[PDB]
């Protein structure tokens, strides 16, 4: 798809058997998801944003289906206010900025 | 241009007579610039992100030249760690997401 930006660029994702909505976020290096039940190992990590830092759980090699595209990579889980698909996954679905 | 997302989507902007680099950020509703000397009158505001909130100064009808394209709109100035071009200006330069 081509997505204009008059509204937030939200897409439906499937991850860990659950359906969610997430923001396609070119400003995010990494993918950060709201508190959710994810299976497997995880490493504690801290990540920084506009208002400070949050502690997240890092999961690697996690499969996400984003608007019918499959990607695998690192997902961070924690107290983000919105689900963010970051550049680590955007590159896998071939996403580009155009103007 | 078309911009792939293997690196951060940075562009050069000119605002208030100064040259800066800023991130093309589809996850940002509004445009947020690091502390800088802007001439106008401003309104106090708070904005929220991943780690909490920051106080910013809101300036309206600010001219920004983003990668040569000209845009006018609201700019927020405050303790953001990265200069962020948000959707309020991205729409003016015709920016779209494509995959
Ligand atoms: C009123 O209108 C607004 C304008 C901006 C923001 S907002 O807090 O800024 N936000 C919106 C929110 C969905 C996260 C945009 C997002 O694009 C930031 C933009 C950014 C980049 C940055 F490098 C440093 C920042 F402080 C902020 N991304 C980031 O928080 O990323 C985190 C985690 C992912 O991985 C990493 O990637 C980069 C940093 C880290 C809010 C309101």
């Amino acid at each position: 798809p081509q997505i204009t930006l008059w509204q937030r660029p939200l897409v439906t994702i499937k991850i860990g058997g659950q359906l969610k909505e997430a923001l396609l976020d070119t400003g995010a290096d990494d993918t950060v998801l709201e508190e959710m039940s994810l299976p497997g190992r995880w490493k504690p990590k801290m990540i920084g944003g506009i208002g400070g830092f949050i502690k997240v759980r890092q999961y690697d090699q996690i499969l996400i289906e984003i608007c019918g595209h499959k990607a695998i990579g690192t997902v961070l889980v924690g107290p983000t206010p919105v689900n963010i698909i970051g550049r680590n996954l955007l590159t896998q679905i071939g996403c580009t900025l155009n103007f």
